[PDB]
């Protein structure tokens, strides 16, 4: 889900080609460490996050390894 969010998008549309994924194997429910996306893209996309002010940390991204929780880590801390 993404309206201010659609930031996250850009970060996904690069995610895609990023470990070189299949649409069918990038969806929002698709698990990332199920794709094989290393610790570097992990803490790669940390900054990504931040560099608008987005809210989550790492140990998240790893708890929950799905676009969906990283995405929605940024509106589930201010509806946007």
């Amino acid at each position: 889900d993404n309206r201010h969010a659609a930031d996250y998008q850009q970060l996904r549309e690069r995610l895609i080609q990023e470990l070189n994924l299949t649409p069918q194997q990038l969806h929002e429910e698709s698990n990332l460490i199920q794709a094989g996306l290393d610790s570097i893209r992990l803490m790669r996309w940390l900054h990504w996050f931040r560099k608008n002010g987005y809210r989550l940390t790492l140990r998240e991204l790893y708890a929950a390894p799905t676009l969906a929780a990283w995405n929605q880590l940024m509106l589930s801390r201010s509806p946007e």
